[PDB]
């Protein structure tokens, strides 16, 4: 082992986000090509699989609001993104789009999984397009919420806010500025997210680069989904105007339900989560 003090204060936050879990829960770690990776696991053993992708910085402790009511009829795996900030171990990992996708295929292969259905937030939502882009076979279908560019390119204040974390007051600015009322997120939560920012010493992140991510996919690549897609954004969203995103994504994706919800930004499945626990379960259904 080697994890900083700053490494270990953030694992424990995050053992401590963990008792949100409303629904019996097991923690363990998938070895993949790119290193080990953790995931969260809920629902009967029987049911058929379904993948959550957490938003960027936050890990996949951040589905507590949405965890019982999706585990009741999935065996649902809350897998954390390699590289993130977050429980999984990157090793070799370069970035790219391709390395991404083949990091999620092993994940797949080694629980077993056939096709599944997929829910991912934020840049839990990229991934998730390049995957059924790339692999449309493994995926049944896919709920893409807030997805980090994808359809458009960042507004430059997401840039700012985001590298503004580590500074002064950044973590309360970022969330003040992303959440019309941050108080909808649990105080255990946020000690998490804030040790998250403070650990800086442990593994470094991959430079944005062109055939990295964040991605915003071409017109021909949007047209080429063969998987369904549900396309959930938020009225109140900042980092892209979220109406410019819905045109931008019905214009081109040949199956896709997509919706500006209300009384909702970036962070919806935490700050609209009996409707929005409700919308996802209603499309695989
Ligand atoms: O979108 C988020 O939840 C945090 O992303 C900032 C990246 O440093």
């Amino acid at each position: 082992p080697e994890l900083s003090d700053n490494g270990i204060r953030y694992y424990q936050t995050y053992n401590e986000s963990l008792s949100l879990w409303p629904v019996r829960c097991k923690s363990f770690y998938i070895s993949t090509r790119f290193g080990q990776t953790h995931v969260i696991a809920s629902g009967p053993e029987d049911a058929p699989p379904l993948v959550l992708l957490h938003g960027a910085l936050f890990s996949s402790t951040m589905w507590y609001p949405n965890i019982a009511d999706w585990s009741s009829k999935y065996r649902t795996y809350a897998v954390d993104i390699i590289g993130d900030k977050n429980k999984s171990i990157p090793e070799n990992l370069s970035g790219t789009r391709t390395d991404y996708a083949n990091w999620l295929l092993d994940v797949f292969d080694n629980l077993g999984i056939e096709k599944s259905h997929m829910i991912g937030l934020s840049l839990g939502g990229l991934h998730t397009m390049n995957f059924l882009l790339r692999m449309p076979e493994r995926v049944k279908s896919a709920a893409i919420l807030s997805p980090a560019e994808t359809f458009l390119p960042f507004h430059h204040d997401f840039y700012k806010y985001a590298l503004g974390l580590t500074a002064s007051n950044g973590v309360e600015k970022f969330l003040n500025w992303m959440m019309t009322d941050q108080n909808v997120l649990h105080p255990i939560f946020v000690k998490q997210f804030q040790a998250g920012v403070m650990w800086q010493d442990g593994s470094r992140n991959p430079n944005p680069k062109a055939d990295g991510f964040p991605y915003v996919f071409t017109d021909e690549e949007l047209r080429s989904a063969r998987v369904p897609i549900l396309l959930l954004l938020g009225e109140h969203e900042v980092i892209y105007d979220p109406h410019s995103a819905l045109h931008r994504a019905s214009s081109f994706v040949p199956d896709i339900e997509a919706e500006v919800i209300k009384n909702a930004g970036h962070v919806l499945s935490m700050e609209q989560p009996a409707y929005v626990n409700e919308r996802v379960m209603r499309f695989f259904n």
